[PDB]
């Protein structure tokens, strides 16, 4: 919160897709790369790179959908969350 940062986007409207990740983690980056490969419209936020108050905001948002607060956490329509680099699950949820 915000659900904003570095919109690597790209298009094909498949709703509101926001990925929270860490810039220093392989599967987080693999998740956004997957979203990029899918060619979908989305936002991604690298929490480790955020200033402290914002970084703390983003953490609190992630925990609303993921009490583990693990990354990656992808949030759909402000409603559903996909925890982890789960390709079929992400593909299925965006129509692939």
């Amino acid at each position: 919160k915000d659900t904003d940062k570095g919109k690597h986007v790209s298009g094909i409207d498949r709703g509101k897709i926001v990925m929270y990740g860490l810039s220093t983690c392989v599967w987080c980056k693999k998740t956004k790369k997957l979203l990029t490969d899918l060619g979908v419209d989305f936002e991604y936020v690298f929490v480790d790179l955020l200033e402290e108050e914002e970084k703390s905001n983003a953490i609190k948002q992630v925990s609303r959908f993921n009490p583990s607060v693990s990354f990656p956490t992808t949030i759909l329509n402000d409603e559903k969350a996909i925890v982890g680099f789960k390709e079929k699950q992400i593909r299925e949820a965006l129509g692939f």
